């Protein structure tokens, strides 16, 4: 069994921009979600080999996780906040697509998503 390569986190050809919204996503949104008691299943790419989920990457073709998001934020991978917000949304949706409603992993995802959306409501205006 094999995992795919992880999502891209370095590309010197991709133009980059530091923005107050992106700083907010790292400083406030990611940091807050990362420390949450249910963050641990989302802090790295799903290891389908270790977890014995050989169909995972048959079902999930755009994998995403907070470890990848943290790296993208910390090493300034993004141009805008919407790119990052999309990554969070993809992580949550993948979980809801792959797992059954009311699986523990889904309850965890929903808790994080609720917190995520609350923080996104305070996304600062672009300076
Ligand atoms: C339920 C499996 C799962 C987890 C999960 O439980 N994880 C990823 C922690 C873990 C366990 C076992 C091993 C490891 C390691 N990385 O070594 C990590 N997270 C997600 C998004 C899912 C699914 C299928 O949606
Ligand atoms: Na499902």
């Amino acid at each position: 069994s094999m995992n795919p390569p992880p999502p891209e986190t370095s590309n010197p050809n991709k133009p980059k921009r530091q923005t107050n919204q992106l700083q907010y996503l790292l400083r406030v949104v990611l940091k807050t979600l990362w420390k949450h008691q249910f963050a641990w299943p989302f802090q790295q790419p799903v290891d389908a080999v270790k977890l014995n989920l050989p169909d995972y990457y048959k079902i999930i073709k755009t994998p995403m996780d907070m470890g990848t998001i943290k790296k993208r934020l910390e090493n300034n991978y993004y141009w805008n906040a919407q790119e990052c917000i999309q990554d969070f949304n993809t992580m949550f949706t993948n979980c809801y697509i792959y797992n059954k409603p009311g699986d523990d992993i889904v309850l965890m995802a929903e808790a994080l998503e609720k917190l995520f959306l609350q923080k996104i409501n305070e996304l600062p205006t672009e300076e």
